[PDB]
C-alpha cells in the first residue's frame, strides 16, 4: 500500500502495536559473540543491545578492537551510517578513535547527557574553547572551536588532532536537544529541519566516511533518524515514489543492527516524518 493512506488505515484501526510486533518477529537474528566476551562487559551500556559480528566497527588496535557500533550500508539509496551507543566513561577515547579511523565528518547526537534524572551518556566533548580534552589511551586531542545554539538544536565545530601524527581534522557536532523525556515529538517539523541541516553540511555525503549517529542505546531515536533519511532519498531516486515501503526499509536496516525503532510510537513517528518530509522536498 501507499504510505499516507496505510497510515490513516492503521490509525483508524488502532493496530500500531500489531504492526510493530510483526516487524519484531520478522527481524534478522545474527550472532554477536565478540560483544558478549567477558573482557568487553564495561564497553556495553545495556546487556541486551549489542552489535552483530558481521557488521560491527573494528578499532585499529591489536589489544582489543571492540566498540558497540554498527555499519548500516544501504545499497540502493547509496548511504552509509554508523550507529553507536552513547559513550561510557571508559569508552570516550574509543569513540573518537572510531571517528578518526572511519574518516567521519559529522556526529549526530539525539539525547541529552542527563534525562529522567539519570546519566544517558558521558560528557564526551569540551564545553569551553580554552579547556580542551586529551584522551591518553588513544592519543587524541579535542578542542571546541565554535558553538551555535538554536531553539531545537545546537551545532558545534570541533578540532580533532591525532597526537601521533599531528594531523588535524574539523568535525561537526549536530545535537538535537529537544526530544522529550517520554514519548515522541508531537510534530516532526523540528526533527526534519534538523535532518536537513545535517544534510546541508556535507556530513552524509560520499566524499566523507559514514556519519556517526547515537542516542543512549543507539537503536531508537538513532533508528528513526536513518530510517527517515533513507526513505526520503529513495522517494527522490525512484520513478514511482509511492513504491517506497517503510517497513521493508526498516527490516533491511535491521540486518545490520538489532532493535532499530524501539516502540510502536517511534514507528508511527517515523511514518509521520517521511510523509511530511516528502511534501517539503517538492
Ligand atoms: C530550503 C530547503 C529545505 C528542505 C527541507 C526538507 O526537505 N525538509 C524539511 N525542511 C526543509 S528546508
Amino acid at each position: 500500500m501507499e504510505m499516507e493512506k496505510e497510515f490513516e488505515q492503521i490509525d483508524k484501526s488502532g493496530s500500531w502495536a500489531a504492526i510493530y510486533q510483526d516487524i519484531r518477529h520478522e527481524a534478522s537474528d545474527f550472532p554477536s559473540r565478540v560483544a558478549k566476551l567477558p573482557k568487553n562487559k564495561n564497553r556495553n551500556r545495556y546487556r541486551d543491545v549489542s552489535p552483530f559480528d558481521h557488521s560491527r566497527i573494528k578499532l585499529h588496535q591489536e589489544d582489543n578492537d571492540y566498540i558497540n557500533a554498527s555499519l548500516i550500508k544501504m545499497e540502493e539509496a547509496q548511504r552509509s551510517y554508523i550507529l553507536t551507543q552513547g559513550p561510557l566513561p571508559n569508552t570516550v577515547g574509543h569513540f573518537w578513535e572510531m571517528v578518526w579511523e572511519q574518516k567521519s565528518r559529522g556526529v549526530v547526537m539525539l539525547n541529552r547527557v542527563m534525562e529522567k534524572g539519570s546519566l544517558k551518556c558521558a560528557q564526551y566533548w569540551p564545553q569551553k574553547e580554552e579547556k580542551e580534552m586529551i584522551f591518553e589511551d588513544t592519543n587524541l586531542k579535542l578542542t571546541l572551536i565554535s558553538e551555535d545554539i538554536k531553539s531545537y538544536y545546537t551545532v558545534r565545530q570541533l578540532e580533532l588532532e591525532n597526537l601521533t601524527t599531528q594531523e588535524t581534522r574539523e568535525i561537526l557536532h549536530f545535537h538535537y536537544t529537544t526530544w522529550p523525556d517520554f514519548g515522541v515529538p508531537e510534530s516532526p517539523a523540528s526533527f526534519l529541519n534538523f535532518l536537513f541541516k545535517v544534510r546541508e553540511s556535507g556530513s552524509l555525503s560520499p566524499e566523507h566516511g559514514p556519519v556517526v549517529v547515537h542516542c543512549s542505546a543507539g537503536i531508537g531515536r538513532s533508528g528513526t533518524f536513518c530510517l527517515a533519511d533513507t526513505c526520503l532519498l529513495l522517494m527522490d531516486k525512484r520513478k514511482d515514489p509511492s513504491s517506497v515501503d517503510i517497513k521493508k526499509v526498516l527490516l533491511e536496516m535491521r540486518k545490520f543492527r538489532m532493535g532499530l525503532i524501539q516502540t510502536a510510537d517511534q514507528l508511527r513517528f517515523s511514518y509521520l516524518a517521511v510523509i511530511e518530509g516528502a511534501k517539503f522536498i517538492m
